[PDB]
Formats: structure tokens, C-alpha cells, sequence
């Protein structure tokens, strides 16, 4: 058309407008105050309804990245602020944008935002409902500079829900306090997904991606043909590309087209799509890598036929290896919505490895006749850690369960530092009391999107810093075999117990008036010291001293008197304790 920002402006809204505009400036300019940003809000938004009006007003002609940067450039302490930023000004529009996307530092060095008191948010809420808003998302897309924008934006409004139905309640920290620490998690969450998906991408390759997408893709969408979820898989990776690359409207636009490409051939895709399909612009992508899985063909033949019995397997195979292998995975996974995607790639790479050997040998079809068998191991191993985990969970609580994760783990890499282990150990837990809730068939999948993110992150550290060459191994493996790769760590003979250490074990009445999230943490890190000093102790002698432990605290908060309790009990606790463990 002939006006971009006019035309975004129209079918976007005002409200939504600022809001992104917002977001976009904080993006890159992180350093900038607040106040500084709101400036710029206002004169992008004011220039806006100068090109509504008239699409021939000037610069309305302009293109969206020619006017971002230009307004960028506006920034007077640019070169005293940003220093080398500055020097982008100075290119021609291509490279201007280029440049400003390679100093856009990925996480920068300001404050931890702290949480303060339900009181004066709900107060500060009323008073001024927006800036409020406002300054918060401020404060976090400048901490998440690739957060992709409307996904920031949906966000937001979760948490202006929370405010308006919490800052009324009678108890209202009863009431937000609890939605925030879920909207937190949420956030972390697709946050890391983010990052994960695409570092994936620049580590894996894209061979990897489409994969992992056509499988994924299936799932959703088992009624649609081969051809559509090609044609998907293709865009798709054109989006995920564009999108990591950094730059928000390019991937906006790509977006936005995969969105209305998918609305209009609904019918030749999936049926649970036309809720999202019914909403505005800003919401339809996020709306629809949400949805849920369409139900499958019921009338579906079996794989065995095309692809273990049908002569010509090699023929087709050789002709388009990739394709017959998409072909493979496409089958495969719209008839198992139950399975992870990994564990999908895992069959399909199974599958690739024999008509490699197989294709090129006397008698294929015999040679590869009892492929099927071999996936069965595959397939039972994931199955068997869920159940076997899930209903470990139930017997314990989500508590009782971390610790005895806690236990386990210290147990196979004692190394690693006893506050990551009791990080990971609650997250892991958290995961427990997430999945275990639903039925079988929902319970893979679940397991893996949230394991991903869990197992990602703790490698990371571990490459800040490195405590054990096995972690690392596991680490640096196949996308496909890292999960299996830290299932199959068993308990670590070379480790040398940590010498013993008074202090580690003295408590004092401060437990007492502690809260539980922190009288957990206290106990579980004691626990993880415990495990360090006496390795060998077995699941008795170790339940044993918790549950003297267990009296210990009680015979002593509930006591006539604390401290002194818990010096002579204390001494008495670390004496026995000692002696039942050599
Ligand atoms: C850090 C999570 C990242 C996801 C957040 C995404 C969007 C939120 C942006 C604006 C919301 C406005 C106000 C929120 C109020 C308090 C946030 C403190 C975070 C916490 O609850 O401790
Ligand atoms: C341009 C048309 C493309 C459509 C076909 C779609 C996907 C084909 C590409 C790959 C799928 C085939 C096998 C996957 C097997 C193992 C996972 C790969 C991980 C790795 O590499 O270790
Ligand atoms: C004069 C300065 C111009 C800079 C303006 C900056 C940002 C506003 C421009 C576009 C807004 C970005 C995305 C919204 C477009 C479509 C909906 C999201 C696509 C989807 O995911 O379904
Ligand atoms: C992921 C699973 C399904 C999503 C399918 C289509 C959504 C289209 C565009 C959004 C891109 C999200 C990354
Ligand atoms: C839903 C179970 C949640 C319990 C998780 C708690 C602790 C972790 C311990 C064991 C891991 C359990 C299951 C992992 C199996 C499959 C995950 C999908 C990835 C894959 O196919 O490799
Ligand atoms: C700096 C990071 C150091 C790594 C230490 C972190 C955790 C302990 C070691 C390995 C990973 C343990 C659990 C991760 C979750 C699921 C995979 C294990 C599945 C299983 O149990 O079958
Ligand atoms: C030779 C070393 C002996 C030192 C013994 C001294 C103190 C015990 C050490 C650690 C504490 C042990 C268990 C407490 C942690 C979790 C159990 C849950 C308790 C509950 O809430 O039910």
C-alpha cells in the first residue's frame, strides 16, 4: 500500500500500537530511561495518524525499517550512551538495520527486578493503571530483547487480568500472589523455548529442524496430506530462520502470512482451527501454535505395508531420501500423538540406519523385514521412566518427591554444586506434579517440552563451568540422545566424600519462623551435604536420620525453649547420626 505505518496502525489499533512500538524501542535502546521511550511513543503515534489521514502526508511513503532507524538515530546520547551503535547511523538502510541488530546485546548487565508488596502494586495498579503496565514491560523487554514482542504484549494482559481480579479481592495476596508465580514460571518458560529453538537451529542444522517439525506438525494436523505439511514444514522453517535472526518486523510479516495461508486452506489442514482462526491479527499465530491436536483418520492403513512389506522400499527410498524419510515421520507421527517428538526422530533415524545397511545387501526385504522390532526397546524405555516416576510421585508429595530426587541425583554426579542440585531437583519436581496429573497418552509429550527446557539450561551452566567430563559428554551429544545419555548415568564409585563440617549441620531456631518454601530449601540442602559426606548410606540408614531429623525439628521449634534445644539436641543428633553411618 502506499503507507506501511498507516496501514499497521489500521489493522492493529492504537492501543496495541503503543504498546509495540514501546516494546520495539525498549528492544534495542535497553539502556534508555523510561520516561525518554514514552517520548517516542508518543511522536511515532502522532506521526501515524498524520499518514491515516492522508496516506500522501510526508514520509508516510517511507518504509517501517527506514523510519525505526531514523528515529533511532534521533537518540542524542546514542554515541555517548551506546558508543558503537552510533556508528550504524552512518549506513544506508540495509546495512543500518544490520548493524542495529548485532549490538543488540542479548542480556545486558541492569538490576534483578524485584517483586514488591501486593499492597502498593494493587495501589500503585489504581493510580495509574498504565504507566504501571507500562513501565513493567519496559523493564521486561529490555531484559528480553528477543521475546518476541506480541507474545510479550499477551502476556501483559494475563497480568492486568490478575491486578483487576486480585487488587479487588479481600485477601489479595491470597489471590495474586499465586497467579503471579504461575505467570512468572510461563514466562521463563517461553523464554527459554525461544532461545532453545534457536540455538537448536544453529547448532543442528536445518536438515534437523524440518524434522523435528514435520513430526511435530503431524501430530497437530494427522488429516492433512503430505504435500500440505511439506509446504508447511518449508515456510515454517523460512519463519523460524527470519525470526532468530532477530528482526522483529520481518518476522512479524512471515508470521502473519503462514497465519492467513493456514485460515484459508483450514479445511485441507485441521478442524480444531477455526476458534483461532475467528480472532484478530495480533493473535492468530500465537493462537494457533497453541491449538490442540485434531483427531486422526481412524480409517489408516498400517506402516508395514508401505514401508517394511512393499517391495521398492529401496526404489523410492533412493530416489528422494529425505522425502521418503518425511514420508516415514509423517506417517509415523500422525498416528502417535502420544509420543515425543524426539523419540519420533529416534525411530526415524532407527529406520534410516537399516535401509542404509540394508539397501545395499543381497536380500533387502529380508534384511530389513523385523525393522519394526527394534523400535519397540525405543519406544519402551520413555514409557517405563514416566510410569515409574509418576508413580513414585503420588506416593510422595511433590516435596517428599524432590527430595527423593535430591538423593539420586547427588548421588550420580556428587560434584556438581549443591545449590544447582537443589534447583534442579525442585524444577524437575515441578514437572512431576505437572505431567503426572494427566493420562498416558498426554504424559510423553508433556514430560518433553518441559524436560527440554530443564535439560538445556542445566547444560549451559555446565558449560560456564564444567564439573564432570560425563555431563559434558551427555551435553554435547545428538539432540536425539542427550535425554538417554543422562538416564544412563549410574552412581559415581571414583568420588571422595566431603571431609565432615560442623558448621553444615548446626541449626538454629530460625527454622522455625521460616516459610515453607524456605524451610525446604534449608532441608533439602542439608540433605544434599548429607549425601556428599556419606555417599555409600543406603535408603534406610539415610531415611533413618531424616526421620530422627524429623522429631529434631519439631522436639525443638515447638519447644519450651528454642536455641537451647537445638545445641543440646544438635550436638546429640550429629553424634548418633555419625555413629549409625561409620
Ligand atoms: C520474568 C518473566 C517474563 C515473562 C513476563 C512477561 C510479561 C510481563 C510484562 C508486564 C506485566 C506488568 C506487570 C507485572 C507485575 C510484576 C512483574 C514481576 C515479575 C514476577 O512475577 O516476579
Ligand atoms: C524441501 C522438502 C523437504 C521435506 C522433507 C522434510 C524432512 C526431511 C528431512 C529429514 C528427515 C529425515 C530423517 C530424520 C532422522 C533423524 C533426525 C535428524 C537429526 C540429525 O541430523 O542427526
Ligand atoms: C516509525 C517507527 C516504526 C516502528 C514500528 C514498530 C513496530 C510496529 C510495527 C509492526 C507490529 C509488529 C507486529 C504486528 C503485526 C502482525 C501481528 C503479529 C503476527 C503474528 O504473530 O500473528
Ligand atoms: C509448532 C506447532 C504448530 C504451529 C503451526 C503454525 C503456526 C504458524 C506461525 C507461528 C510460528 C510459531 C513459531
Ligand atoms: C512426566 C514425568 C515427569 C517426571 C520427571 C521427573 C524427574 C526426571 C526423571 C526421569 C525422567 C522421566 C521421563 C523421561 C522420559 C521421556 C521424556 C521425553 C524425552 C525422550 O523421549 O527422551
Ligand atoms: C552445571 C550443571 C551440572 C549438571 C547437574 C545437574 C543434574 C544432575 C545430573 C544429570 C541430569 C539429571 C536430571 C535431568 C533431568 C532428566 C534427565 C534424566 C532422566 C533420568 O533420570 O532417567
Ligand atoms: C555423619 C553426618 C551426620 C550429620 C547429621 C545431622 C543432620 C542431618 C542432615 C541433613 C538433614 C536431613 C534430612 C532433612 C531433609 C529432608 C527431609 C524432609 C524433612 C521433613 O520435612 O519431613
Amino acid at each position: 500500500h502506499k503507507s506501511e505505518v498507516a496501514h499497521r496502525f489500521k489493522d492493529l489499533g492504537e492501543e496495541n500500537f503503543k504498546a509495540l512500538v514501546l516494546i520495539a524501542f525498549a528492544q534495542y535502546l535497553q539502556q534508555c530511561p523510561f520516561e525518554d521511550h514514552v517520548k517516542l511513543v508518543n511522536e511515532v503515534t502522532e506521526f501515524a495518524k498524520t499518514c491515516v489521514a492522508d496516506e500522501s502526508a510526508e514520509n508516510c511513503d517511507k518504509s517501517l525499517h527506514t523510519l525505526f532507524g531514523d528515529k533511532l538515530c534521533t537518540v542524542a546520547t546514542l554515541r555517548e550512551t551506546y558508543g558503537e551503535m552510533a556508528d550504524c547511523c552512518a549506513k544506508q538502510e540495509p546495512e543500518r538495520n544490520e548493524c542495529f541488530l548485532q549490538h543488540k546485546d542479548d542480556n545486558p548487565n541492569l538490576p534483578r527486578l524485584v517483586r514488591p508488596e501486593v499492597d502498593v502494586m494493587c495501589t500503585a495498579f489504581h493510580d495509574n493503571e498504565e504507566t504501571f503496565l507500562k513501565k513493567y514491560l519496559y523493564e521486561i523487554a529490555r531484559r528480553h530483547p528477543y521475546f518476541y514482542a506480541p507474545e510479550l504484549l499477551f502476556f501483559a494482559k494475563r497480568y492486568k487480568a490478575a491486578f483487576t481480579e486480585c487488587c479487588q479481592a479481600a485477601d489479595k495476596a491470597a489471590c495474586l500472589l499465586p497467579k503471579l508465580d504461575e505467570l512468572r514460571d510461563e514466562g521463563k518458560a517461553s523464554s527459554a523455548k525461544q532461545r532453545l529453538k534457536c540455538a537448536s537451529l544453529q547448532k543442528f542444522g536445518e536438515r534437523a529442524f524440518k524434522a523435528w517439525a514435520v513430526a511435530r506438525l503431524s501430530q497437530r494436523f494427522p488429516k492433512a496430506e503430505f504435500a500440505e505439511v511439506s509446504k508447511l514444514v518449508t515456510d515454517l522453517t523460512k519463519v523460524h530462520t527470519e525470526c532468530c535472526h532477530g528482526d522483529l518486523l520481518e518476522c512479524a510479516d512471515d508470521r502473519a502470512d503462514l497465519a492467513k495461508y493456514i485460515c484459508e486452506n483450514q479445511d485441507s489442514i485441521s478442524s480444531k482451527l477455526k476458534e483461532c482462526c475467528e480472532k484478530p491479527l495480533l493473535e492468530k499465530s500465537h493462537c494457533i501454535a497453541e491449538v490442540e491436536n485434531d483427531e486422526m483418520p481412524a480409517d489408516l492403513p498400517s506402516l508395514a505395508a508401505d514401508f517394511v512389506e512393499s517391495k521398492d522400499v529401496c526404489k523410492n527410498y533412493a530416489e528422494a531420501k529425505d522425502v521418503f524419510l518425511g514420508m516415514f515421520l509423517y506417517e509415523y507421527a500422525r498416528r502417535h500423538p502420544d509420543y515425543s517428538v524426539v523419540l519420533l526422530l529416534r525411530l526415524a533415524k532407527t529406520y534410516e540406519t537399516t535401509l542404509e545397511k540394508c539397501c545395499a545387501a543381497a536380500d533387502p526385504h529380508e534384511c530389513y523385514a523385523k525393522v519394526f522390532d527394534e523400535f519397540k526397546p525405543l519406544v519402551e524405555e520413555p514409557q517405563n521412566l514416566i510410569k515409574q516416576n509418576c508413580e513414585l510421585f503420588e506416593q510422595l508429595g511433590e516435596y517428599k518427591f524432590q527430595n527423593a530426587l535430591l538423593v539420586r541425583y547427588t548421588k550420580k554426579v556428587p560434584q556438581v554444586s549443591t545449590p544447582t542440585l537443589v534447583e534442579v531437583s525442585r524444577n524437575l519436581g515441578k514437572v512431576g506434579s505437572k505431567c503426572c496429573k494427566h493420562p498416558e497418552a498426554k504424559r510423553m509429550p508433556c514430560a518433553e517440552d518441559y524436560l527440554s527446557v530443564v535439560l538445556n539450561q542445566l547444560c549451559v551452566l555446565h558449560e560456564k563451568t564444567p564439573v564432570s567430563d560425563r555431563v559434558t559428554k551427555c551435553c554435547t551429544e545428538s539432540l536425539v540422545n542427550r535425554r538417554p545419555c543422562f538416564s544412563a548415568l549410574e552412581v559415581d564409585e571414583t568420588y571422595v566424600p566431603k571431609e565432615f563440617n560442623a558448621e553444615t549441620f548446626t541449626f538454629h531456631a530460625d527454622i522455625c519462623t521460616l516459610s515453607e518454601k524456605e524451610r525446604q530449601i534449608k532441608k533439602q540442602t542439608a540433605l544434599v551435604e548429607l549425601v556428599k559426606h556419606k555417599p555409600k548410606a543406603t535408603k534406610e540408614q539415610l531415611k533413618a536420620v531424616m526421620d530422627d531429623f524429623a522429631a529434631f525439628v519439631e522436639k525443638c521449634c515447638k519447644a519450651d525453649d528454642k536455641e537451647t534445644c537445638f545445641a543440646e539436641e544438635g550436638k546429640k543428633l550429629v553424634a548418633a547420626s555419625q555413629a549409625a553411618l561409620g
